[PDB]
C-alpha cells in the first residue's frame, strides 16, 4: 500500500480544502463519480452576527471543478457548510465541519503595522448584510522597486555615462487580495503566490495586480507586469498570457468585451521617436487582445490625443512627503514613469477603459488629460475636459455643459463653471457606463480647476455621474457625492466608483483617503450610497497593514454569479 | 548604452532570428514603429529546382508580432528572403539574406539510424510543387515509459502487495514536428522543448504530441499529456491549459469548434466503477472545453456505448507477439490493456468532428466503430459490423444500400455479397468533408473480425460514405488503396481529409511496414486525384530508429497562416 | 510494459546521446549492473587528418553517470568509439558506433556571419596534434541589454525624475560554449539553454558565462550573473548557486581553492556611500564561499585600495567613439561607466588567484594593476606604474629589477630606461604558474599612462614576472607579443597560462580585430614554446557577428575530465 486518498465526508466525495493550492479559504466537495442537480451551498456565519454565505451552483462548474465549489469560509475556524442537492429524483442534504488554515502575508518589515489590513464596520444599514467586496490593496515589499527597463542613450548624454533606464518596470508591489463581509470579516483570500514573487528576480511574477472585473462567466480578469490573467473564485488560474512582444507594462484595467476579446492598458516597448530615439512608452496604449493572446487591434495614443498638452500636467501636486507643491515642469526631465508632456513620459497615465457596444468604440480614462471616447476608427468621438490646452482638431470635440433644461453654462477654460453645480472630472479614474446608460467617474480632485488651492487640505472627491448626448456634443451632470465631505472623503489616487441597479445604489471605493497622514494607515473606505436619497447604506474602512500605503479598488461580488 | 540591439536590416527593424525560440526556421522583421499594410513574404527556394514559399501578412499578425513573420526557411542555410509592403503609400521592398542554424533531435541513441527522419520523394505531378506537409511524428527516449498513475488497490488482490497501476500515463514519447515540401526538404521545425522534457520528471512536459489541428484564425490546436495548447508557426504558445481536476491522460485528438469551444479525448481519473474499485478511465470521454480551460461539456462514453462489446476486440492482432489473435481474458488488471468494462482500453477513441448542423459529435472509436453522438448523450447512428451490438444500440446501425438505394446483403461480421462495400476496421479520422460526406481510414485489422490466414493479407483504405440519416442508410462513394496492398497497409494511426482546392483525397499512412522488424517505418504523403484516381503526391518519410510508428500530418497553406 | 527503453548496444548497457540534455557530443554507455573496472575509450578521428581523443575513466565516473562517459564526438556524424575495460577478470572491448545531431545556434539576427564561429588552422607543430581547447566566447542576443537594477534617486537630480540605474545588469550575453581540436572541428558542445535565456525576463537565466576554471576533481566552475555553477563534461550541472543577498553581478572569474572553497568577483548591492547614497558597486569585492554557497570571507577593495587613483582611467580607450582618450567628469552618473569612486567602475577586477603557500590572494584591477591582498585585509604588494598611488599604497609597489639584482629606472608613467622592463596596463589574468611565477595578459591599452600617435602602435603581450615579496623587488623573466604588432594585440579580455607538460606558454588573444568595424573579431589560441618561443599551435576562431569580442580559453585534458 501507500496512502489512501481523502475518504468520502458524506453522502458525496471527499471535501478538499484549496484544491488548487491559491485560496485557502475555499474548499470542494469531490462529485465521486455521483451525478447531481439542484446544487445549493450554504456557508453559515460564525457565530451571533455573522454573515451567512449562500448560492446555487451551475453543471458547468460542476463539470469543470468535479465537484462542489466552497466558497465564503472564515479563516483558522471549524466552518459550518451545508450542501443541497438532487440524486435519481431524490432531494438530499450534506452538513458538512469544514476546518481552515491561516492567511499568511509573506510580505512584512518593519513599517508593518500588523500582518493583516484592518477593517472597521462604521455603518451597514438594514437590507445591506449580505453584501460581499473584493478588495484589491497591496503592501510594499522589504526591497521596494528594483528593477528597470534599458532604453536607448541619447545623443546628448555623456560619453562614458551608461546607458539610462526606460519604461515603468519599478511600479512593483505585492498584492493583497480578499472578499471583506459587513461584520468586517475576510470571506476569500487570494495566495499572494498566486501570481506574484518579490524576492524572486522573474520579471514574469513582478509587476502590480490591478484591473480586476468580472467576466460573462462569473470569473475575474486582471493585469500585473507583462502578464495577464483569467482567474476564477476557487483561485484557479484559468488564462495566463504574456503581452505581446510588442508591449510593456500593463496595469489599471483588464475588461473582457461581448466580442470574446480583452482590453488592456499598456506601453509600447522600443517606440521611435520622431527624434529616432527608442523608448517605452508610459501607460498610452490601448490592446485588444483575443483569448489566443493575439493583438485584434491598438490604439496608440501618442498620434490619437495631443501629447504635449500640460494644461492638467503643469497644474498637479508633486505628492511622498513634497506633498502641498504644484507640479513644476522641465524641458529636459529624462524620459521614463515621470511628469512630463511627450512619448516616454508620463503624459497621459490612461487608467481605465470602458467598451461601448452601441458603437464598437472605447472610452479613456486619461489622469492628466481628461474622459475621451476613441472610435473603431481611431478618431477622437468626445472629449470631457476643462477646454484649456486643447487645440484644433482636438478643441472641437470637447462637450458643452449644460442644465436639465438644456441651457449652456458657462465655464471658463479651467473648468469653473458659473451659477451651477455642474464641475468637470480632474486626474479622474473609472470612467466606466452604467447599466442606466450613463457615464460614472470617480473624480479624484487634484488639480481641480487646473491650479493647487490655497491651502492643501482644499480638496475633495467626487462619486458624479454624466448624461451625454453624442450627436448634439452636450454633457449634463446628473448626479454627484462627496463634494460636502472635505479632505476625509478625498482620494488624490486610486479609486473607483460603479452604479448598482439592483439596489439603486451607487457603490464606491476611495483608495488613498489619509495618504499624505505621515505615519498613519492609508484608508480604503467602501461605500454604498442610495441614489435617490444620498443617504449611507453602507460604509466600511480598511486600513493598510503599512502606513502611507494606497489601495487601488474593490469590487462589489455575488456569490449567486460566481459559478454559473 | 551597454549591448545594443541588432540594428536595422533594411527599411524596417532588424530580422530577428526564432524570436519566441521554438521555431528555429522563422524569423522576424522588427516593424520598427513603422506603419504598413499591403504585406507579402517570400522565401526563395534553394538552389535548381527548390521550391519558393510566398503569402500574404494580416494585420492582427503585424500587430501581434510587431513585425513581419517570416515562415519556411531552409536550416544551416543563407535563405534569401523578399518582403514587399505598402508605406505612406508608397510601394516598397526589401531583400534580406537570413542565415539560420541547424535542426537538433534531442533523442538519440544506439537504435538511431540517424539524427532526423529522411524523406523520398516518389511523386510530384504538375501544379503540385507548391504543396507544403505538417508532419506530427516522434522519437523514442532512452529510458521509455517510466512512470505510471497509481491505482485503486483490489480485494481480490494480495494483502502485501503494493497498488496497482491505473490509467496510460506511460504513453509517452519525444515529439518529431517537421514541415516537408515537394523537394523532401525541412521548411518548418518545431523545437522539441516547446512542450516536451523527456529528461526531467516533470508530468507537464510528458505525453504523446497529438492531435495538431488547424484554428479559424490560421493557429493550430494540440495535446500532449495533461495539457492542452494552441500555437503557431512563429513558434508562439498562445495558449497552455491543464486539463479540468477530473481528467487525464489526453490524446489523439483536440479539434477548435465554430463556437470557440475545443473538443478533447481524455479519460476519467478516480471513475467510480459500480463495483465500487477506481480507475482511470482510458480513451473513452469527450471534453468539450473553451478558451479559459472550463468544462463546457463532457460525453461519459462509459454510459453511452457499450463496454461490454467484444465482437472487434476478441479478433485483433495482439502486435513483440504480432501477428496473433488477441485471447481476451477476465482477469485482465485494469490499465491501458486491450479488455472490456471501464478501467481498460475497450474504446480507445481515436478522432473527433463536430457536426455545426445538429450540434453533435462524430467519434471513431478504433475498437468499436464509428457513432454520432448527439448534445443530448444520445447516439443517433453507428457504423459498423453488427455483430456483439444489442439493443438498444443495435437498432442505431446504419445499414448498407448501393447508388439506386438498394440495401446489400451483409453478415453479422461485416463482409458483403456481390459489393464494394465494406465497413472500417480498427478505422481513423472519421472526419466530414467540405463536401458533407464522411471520410476515413480504414486501416484495416481485424477487418471482417477475423484474423487473415497470412499476415500480408491485410490491406488499408482511404474510404468516403454518404449517409442519410433520416432513412438510416449508409452508401460507399469512394475508395482507394485496397489494390496496392501490404506496403500501403497502416496496422495504425494514419489519416485523410478530402482537399476540394485541387479535388485531392490527402493521406498519411503512418506505419507501413510497422511489423519489419529493424526496418525504418515509414510515413506516406499521398494526394489522391478524387476524380481519375491518379497519385499527384507520394512522399515517404522515414523513422530515424527502427519500428517507431508516426501519427498523422496536414496538408498547410502558408496564405493561411498569417491573419 | 509500453514503450521500452534503449536495449544493450553490445556487452554493456544501451548507449545514450546527451544523457543529461546539455551537451549533445557526448554520449553515455549505461553500465546495466554490469562490475567493471580498468576502463578505457578512444572516440576515433573523422577521416584521413582525424583527431584521436582517448581516456581513461575512473571509479567515482561510473558511479557517478552509472555508466561509461562518451566524451569528444562530431556533430552530424556516425562516430566510431571503442569502450574497452576489465570484468571478472577477463579482457572485454566493444567498439560502437554512436551517431550525433547537430550544433545548434539560438541567438541570430541580421548581423550573424553564419550560424557557427569559424575556426582556421595556422599551425600545429608535431606532437602537438591531441591538444583540446575550450572556448569561452559569446554571441549578442538580438534585443541587446534590456534590464537595468534600480538605484536611489541623488539629492541633486530633479523632482519629477523617475529613479536612476545602478550596478551591471545590462552586462549580458548569449554563451557560445565549444571545444575546438587541432583540425579546427568542434568536439564538444555546451547547449545555450544549459544556463542562458535571453527570450525569457527571468534574471536567474541571464549575465556573462565567465569565468570558467577547472576544479580539482577535473570539473568546472563558472559564473553567470547573479549565480555561481559547477558542471562537467557530461553536461551535468553539479552545483548552481544564488550569490548570497549581499551581492551582484558575479563575472569574470570563479576558482575553486585547495581548501573546497571558491573565490568569486562580485559588486555589493545597496552599498552605502559615506554621502548616504546607496548604490550597487562595480567589479570591486571578491568573496569566498563554500560548496553551501555561504560566505567564508569577503574582501571590500574599495576600502583596501584607492578608488580615487585615476592614473590609468584617465588615459584609456574612450571604446562607437574608439581611439579618443577617456575624459572623466566629476558628475558620471553611477553605473557601469569610466570614474572613480564607489559605484563607478574603478577597479574592475577580472582575474583571481589563490596563493595557497601565505593564504591571501593576487588580484588584476584592469584600471590599477595587479595586488596581492592577505587573509588579513591588508595590501602585501602593487604591481603597477607609480602615478596617481599615495601612502600608505604607494610603499607596497614592487621595484623592478634585473637578473643580478639591480634596480632598473622608471619614470612614474612606467616607461623604463634601458630595458625589456614594462609593468602591465589593462591586463587580464594574473596567475601563479606551476614555476611558482607570476604569468599576466598584457593588453597594453593605456600602455605607459598615454594613448599613442596612432591606434596601430597598440601592442599585447604574454609576460611573466618573479617576484621577490622579502625584498618587495620584481623581475620580468619572460615576454612575447610584443613584436608580432598590431594583428595580435587584443584590447581587452584574453588568458595565458603556463603549461608544464611540454613547456609552452598557452594564451588566447579575445579581441584581435575588435575595432574593425564590420569584420569578424578573431579568438587566437596560441602554444609557444617557453625555451625557443617557436609557434607549436595558433588557431584563429572568427565571432560569427562583427565585433563580438570573445572571453577566454581554456586548455583541457581528457584524461582528467572523468576522476
Ligand atoms: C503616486 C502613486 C502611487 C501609487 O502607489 O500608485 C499610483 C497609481 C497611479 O495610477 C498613479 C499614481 C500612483
Ligand atoms: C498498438 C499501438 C502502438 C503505438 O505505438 O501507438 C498506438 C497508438 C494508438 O492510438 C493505438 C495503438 C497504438
Ligand atoms: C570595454 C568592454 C567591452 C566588452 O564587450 O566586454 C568587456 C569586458 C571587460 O571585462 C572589460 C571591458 C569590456
Amino acid at each position: 500500500a501507500g496512502f489512501k486518498p481523502a475518504p468520502p465526508a458524506g453522502q458525496l466525495g471527499a471535501v478538499i480544502v484549496d484544491p488548487y493550492g491559491n485560496a485557502p479559504l475555499t474548499a470542494l466537495v469531490d462529485l465521486d463519480s455521483h451525478v447531481i442537480s439542484d446544487v445549493k451551498v450554504t456557508v453559515h456565519g460564525k457565530g451571533e452576527k455573522g454573515v451567512e454565505i449562500s448560492y446555487p451552483v451551475g453543471q458547468e462548474s460542476l463539470k469543470t471543478y468535479d465537484g462542489v465549489p466552497i466558497f465564503g469560509l472564515y479563516q483558522k475556524f471549524a466552518n459550518k457548510v451545508t450542501v443541497e442537492w438532487k440524486e435519481n429524483g431524490k432531494v438530499m442534504k450534506d452538513d458538512y465541519v469544514v476546518h481552515t488554515s491561516a492567511i499568511v502575508n509573506n510580505y512584512m518589515d518593519n513599517r508593518s503595522i500588523s500582518d493583516l489590513q484592518q477593517t472597521k464596520v462604521i455603518k451597514v444599514a438594514p437590507g445591506f448584510e449580505d453584501r460581499l467586496y473584493l478588495v484589491n490593496t497591496h503592501t510594499f515589499t522589504a526591497q521596494g522597486s528594483d528593477l528597470h527597463w534599458h532604453g536607448e542613450k541619447d545623443k546628448n548624454a555623456g560619453i562614458l555615462d551608461a546607458g539610462p533606464a526606460t519604461g515603468a518596470l519599478p511600479f512593483d508591489i505585492a498584492p493583497f487580495t480578499f472578499i471583506v463581509d459587513t461584520e468586517g470579516e475576510y470571506r476569500w483570500w487570494l495566495d499572494q503566490d498566486t501570481f506574484y514573487d518579490g524576492r524572486d528576480r522573474d520579471i514574469n511574477k513582478r509587476g502590480y495586480l490591478m484591473g480586476i472585473r468580472e467576466t460573462p462567466r462569473g470569473t475575474f480578469t486582471a493585469v500585473q507586469g507583462q502578464h495577464w490573467y483569467e482567474f476564477d473564485m476557487m483561485g484557479q488560474v484559468l488564462e495566463d498570457h504574456k503581452l505581446p512582444r510588442g508591449f510593456a507594462d500593463a496595469t489599471h484595467e483588464s475588461i473582457e468585451t461581448p466580442n470574446g476579446t480583452v482590453l488592456l492598458r499598456v506601453g509600447k516597448s522600443n517606440y521611435r521617436r520622431d527624434d529616432g530615439v527608442h523608448v517605452t512608452t508610459i501607460r498610452d496604449h490601448i490592446l485588444e487582445v483575443d483569448k489566443s493572446g493575439r493583438v485584434v487591434d491598438v490604439w496608440d495614443l501618442t498620434k490619437i490625443l495631443d501629447p504635449k498638452r500640460d494644461a492638467l500636467l503643469g497644474a498637479l501636486d508633486a505628492g511622498l512627503a513634497h506633498a502641498g507643491q504644484q507640479a513644476k515642469l522641465e524641458p529636459d526631465t529624462p524620459f521614463g514613469d515621470a511628469l512630463g508632456v511627450g512619448p516616454g513620459r508620463n503624459w497621459a497615465h490612461v487608467n481605465s477603459i470602458a467598451y461601448d457596444a452601441k458603437d464598437d468604440s472605447i472610452i479613456l480614462s486619461s489622469r492628466h488629460q481628461g474622459v475621451v471616447k476613441i472610435g473603431r476608427d481611431k478618431q477622437v468621438k468626445w472629449i470631457l475636459a476643462p477646454s484649456k490646452g486643447w487645440e484644433k482638431p482636438l478643441a472641437s470635440k470637447l462637450l458643452k455643459p449644460v442644465d436639465a433644461n438644456g441651457k449652456p453654462i458657462t465655464c471658463n477654460e479651467n473648468g469653473l463653471c458659473e451659477n451651477s453645480d455642474f464641475d468637470f472630472t480632474y486626474t479622474q479614474h473609472t470612467a466606466w457606463i452604467s447599466s442606466k446608460g450613463t457615464l460614472t467617474i470617480f473624480d479624484n480632485g487634484d488639480g481641480r480647476h487646473l491650479e493647487q488651492p490655497a491651502l492643501p487640505t482644499m480638496k475633495y472627491s467626487r462619486f458624479v455621474e454624466y448624461k451625454i448626448d453624442e450627436k448634439k456634443g452636450t454633457v449634463q451632470q446628473v448626479w454627484e457625492y462627496g463634494k460636502e465631505r472635505g479632505y476625509d472623503f478625498y482620494s488624490p489616487i486610486t479609486s473607483i466608483i460603479e452604479y448598482q441597479a439592483d439596489r439603486n445604489t451607487m457603490f464606491g471605493f476611495g483608495g488613498s483617503i489619509h495618504l499624505f497622514d505621515v505615519g498613519q494607515p492609508t484608508v480604503g473606505k467602501l461605500n454604498e450610497i442610495d441614489y435617490k436619497t444620498k443617504e449611507v447604506k453602507v460604509e466600511i474602512d480598511v486600513l493598510s497593514d503599512k502606513p502611507n500605503q494606497t489601495h487601488y479598488r474593490a469590487l462589489l461580488v455575488r456569490p449567486q454569479q460566481m459559478f454559473k
